[PDB]
């Protein structure tokens, strides 16, 4: 609904051993979604924002999305893009909480 944020991220796969997949994300507000291409209709894996226990930056431009379960590594282009998206997922957590 209204996808907010949308880019190409590189996403870590759990196969091997810090191996990155270039996937289409998108953050409506409800759910981070991504996508093989953004042309697919279908999306290759949902993360409802409910799920989302936290998010956090990493060492390089790199953010994790925790989970209960999993946690999702996603790899920017750069420190900026980084922090809009931490930003946007941790100011959507702390909203959902209250
Ligand atoms: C150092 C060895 C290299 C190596 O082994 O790298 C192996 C890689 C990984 O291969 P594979 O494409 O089968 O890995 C799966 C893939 O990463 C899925 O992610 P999506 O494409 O975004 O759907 C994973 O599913 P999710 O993340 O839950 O979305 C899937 O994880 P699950 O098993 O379903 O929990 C992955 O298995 O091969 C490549 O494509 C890369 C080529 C080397």
């Amino acid at each position: 609904l209204t996808p907010l944020l949308s880019g190409w991220l590189d996403k870590l796969s759990p196969q091997g051993n810090y191996v990155f997949q270039r996937r289409f994300v998108q953050f409506n507000g409800r759910s981070l979604m991504y996508f093989g291409s953004d042309k697919d209709p279908f999306p290759k894996g949902v993360i409802p924002l409910t799920a989302i226990e936290m998010t956090r930056s990493s060492k390089d431009n790199k953010f994790q999305v925790i989970t209960g379960q999993r946690v999702f590594v996603f790899r920017t282009e750069s420190e900026a893009q980084r922090d809009m998206w931490c930003s946007t997922l941790q100011s959507c957590l702390k909203e959902q909480r209250l």
